[PDB]
């Protein structure tokens, strides 16, 4: 069911929002932290 987004989540053109503390990196589409 959950499908947020966590460190390394799948994202772009046909997909789900990243968690509040994960984000869609901008080079590659996958969810993970703002920075180490």
């Amino acid at each position: 069911e959950g499908e947020c987004g966590g460190f390394w989540w799948k994202c772009g053109s046909g997909k789900p929002a990243c968690c509040p503390k994960y984000v869609c990196s901008p080079k590659w589409g996958l969810c993970n932290f703002p920075m180490p």
